[PDB]
């Protein structure tokens, strides 16, 4: 049952090195995660033994590669509990998945008077495609407001969503506040108003179980690179009845059935939405990442991260002059600022002690404006991090504070 | 100077195995190429040592990954002799690159009366995005006709292209006929009529030197998986003055400069066209494939493939009852049919002898209709193939012919 962190860290070769003469402390898994040998050796065995293009009815290596690629599609369907492989589309990442929904669903289903509803805590990937789609259609964009601790109340959702709302798009978990939003209840409110709900699951999928039947979301998007898998690949899930009626976002080989000089017809789902040679190795590697995380247990990973987040919030409250943003109940990250030290300089001095964090707006400029700052620092955690690494981070922040005070 | 094929094959681990009790003979590099250890160990060193998300001004591993990703962009610029890294955009593959030109350039620059000119030998990736763009704009699609040996004459180009033509899109090399089209002279004809030229370089880039300044093409697209590099990545080259005036195809983080609630502004080139976390490992691996092919020499690879194609065409002319399609002067592939044996069954029986070829329409249904067949078989070559492998293929075709005659 209970995960052993020593034995998990032993499977990630990149953790065992020094930076600037200190052991690496990597606390930037919300920007990207590190990979275990089970995934890296999956990519190696594919390119060393059975790489070939994918299709029905070809030679021996081509059949092995096709069985690998469509095998990985079934592992994804089981991992988020979708009803069918026709609802699982491989893309290059969360951002491309949400752009496909805005191009193929929203640009076809919006007209003047219609509304798209989003929230002030959304990442840019779940803001800009909607700004562009309402511009193209003459519709209206509206924002749900936040409570003072950076949570959403269902009363404010009901107030913002109306019978003119056609789409509500919302993060499952914020990559800055750590808030877990009440998606299942928000889906009920959208459906009761006649709208669909589009969920950005880039920060939830790596760190907690997803069940799209229980959430009842109409679309759900995620990225491999945040959940121990290769870069350059992601998924778009959509309910089959909505994908059946959407046109493709891109056109070419593999997604057609018949091509004449002027007109063509498309393949059935899910291939209708996969044009060209697919991301073969990366999707097979994402299937190996899923197998790896399922063998550990997503509920075990969630419980470890609950322990690390509770420990970090307590230890941050021990520091004078430090502000943390967002709620007490949260996922495994802390975004903060020191009084009087710019967050870029915090991240500079921490990297000189071996500690990797990120500073900036975290692709959420409207949220930074809501918080009344121009930038923040963020430490974010995953299954290979430990309480001793959080002690290193809070000791380094104390020394940073004393350093800049001495400078001034 | 002169390539040693023994020493090149020793670097591709996948070539050294048996299929169905016979040494593998892989003759399907136009569908995808195999990779050398220099590229596979590039991906391993990235995930074992320096994976992190990319950006200016971050921690030590993030700086190494950013220097790797933008380093690979400069290797691509030098490899096709573009003037600037602002003209080199990383995408998921040729098909996505041509869809970006059709969405962001053609849908903005076509109106009724305007024409897009293509050719009957084009792959579907360079047909369907134009069918869709002329549909959206009310413009007209026109085809340049072919000569009887599957070449294009510059007189027919001048006849088809007019002062109402705005875009000419054409393959550099056909993945079925093996024809090398006269792109530099076609670009002159397009420009003299007021049009831009879009070149599909998926089959030329792996196998011959590309110089986009000498070709004077306005856009050029290519795929990593055909040129010894990872799956899931490709390039779109465009002249800087045309990209500056095109809007992005996808929207999100990394491609913005300022994001307000309703309106945003974009980053400079090339990042304006790269939304979200990039294909970090795959682009670094494509840079290693470029370094590998440059150390061998693309002119040396082209000369090897000229020798293999001349040898194969002679040996095919020794077989009774076999038709080869396309011209005598050609790239390194042969597409053919046996009289009275369906090409699917040819590829079935060849794979039982260890030999991998492909049968079907090769994503070029209008060309198969021009050729008056419904499908063909294709053997295609690259730097690791040899004359002995072509002998195996022609001996297996003789035995296939005798087999089916005996059956009947
Ligand atoms: C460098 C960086 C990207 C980050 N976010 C990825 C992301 C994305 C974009 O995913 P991507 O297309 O894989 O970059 C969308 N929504 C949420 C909630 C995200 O966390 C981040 O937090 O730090
Ligand atoms: C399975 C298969 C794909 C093939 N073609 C890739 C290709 C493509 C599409 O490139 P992709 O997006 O990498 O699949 C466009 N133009 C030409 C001339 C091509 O050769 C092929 O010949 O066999």
């Amino acid at each position: 049952g209970h995960m052993n962190i020593t034995d998990i860290r032993e499977q990630f070769p990149i953790l065992h090195q020094q930076v600037n003469g200190h052991d690496l402390v990597y606390l930037d898994s919300a920007a990207t995660s590190q990979k275990p040998r089970a995934v890296i050796e999956t990519l190696d065995k594919y390119y060393n033994q059975y790489n070939s293009n994918v299709h029905r009815g070809v030679h021996t290596l081509g059949t092995r590669a096709t069985d690998g690629y469509e095998g990985a599609r079934e592992k994804v369907r089981k991992f988020i509990n979708a009803k069918s492989m026709a609802e699982i589309i491989f893309t290059k990442g969360t951002t491309t998945s949400l752009n496909m929904v805005a191009l193929s669903y929203a640009r076809a289903n919006l007209k003047p008077g219609d509304e798209v509803v989003i929230t002030y805590m959304e990442h840019h990937a779940n803001i800009i495609p909607w700004q562009q789609a309402v511009k193209a259609t003459g519709a209206t964009l509206k924002y749900i407001p936040l409570q003072e601790d950076g949570t959403i109340s269902l009363e404010d959702v009901r107030e913002t969503v109306t019978s003119n709302t056609k789409i509500v798009a919302v993060s499952h978990v914020s990559n800055v506040l750590g808030t877990v939003n009440p998606i299942k209840e928000m889906a009920k409110i959208a459906h009761d108003n006649g709208a669909v709900i589009v969920v950005d699951g880039a920060q939830s999928t790596p760190h907690m179980k997803i069940d799209v039947q229980d959430l009842d979301c109409d679309f759900f998007a995620l990225s491999s690179h945040k959940m121990c898998g290769p870069t350059g690949v992601g998924v778009l899930y959509g309910k089959k009845a909505l994908l059946e009626n959407m046109e493709p976002a891109e056109f070419g080989g593999e997604m057609i059935d018949f091509v004449g000089l002027y007109e063509s017809t498309w393949k059935e789902l899910p291939w209708k939405f996969e044009a060209g040679t697919p991301i073969i190795a990366g999707a097979i590697g994402l299937g190996a990442a899923i197998d790896f995380l399922e063998e550990i247990g997503l509920d075990e990973i969630s419980r470890h991260e609950h322990k690390l987040a509770a420990y970090a919030l307590e230890r941050f409250r021990q520091l004078d002059g430090v502000t943390v943003y967002g709620p007490e109940e949260r996922a495994g990250l802390v975004t903060f600022n020191l009084d009087d030290v710019h967050p870029h300089d915090v991240a500079t001095v921490l990297d000189a002690e071996g500690i990797a964090v990120r500073a900036g707006h975290h692709c959420a400029q409207p949220l930074m404006k809501w918080l009344d700052v121009t930038a923040t620092a963020r430490a974010s955690f995953y299954l290979y991090n430990t309480e001793e690494e959080i002690d290193k981070l809070v000791e380094a922040l104390q020394k940073t504070k004393e350093y800049f005070t001495n400078v001034f």
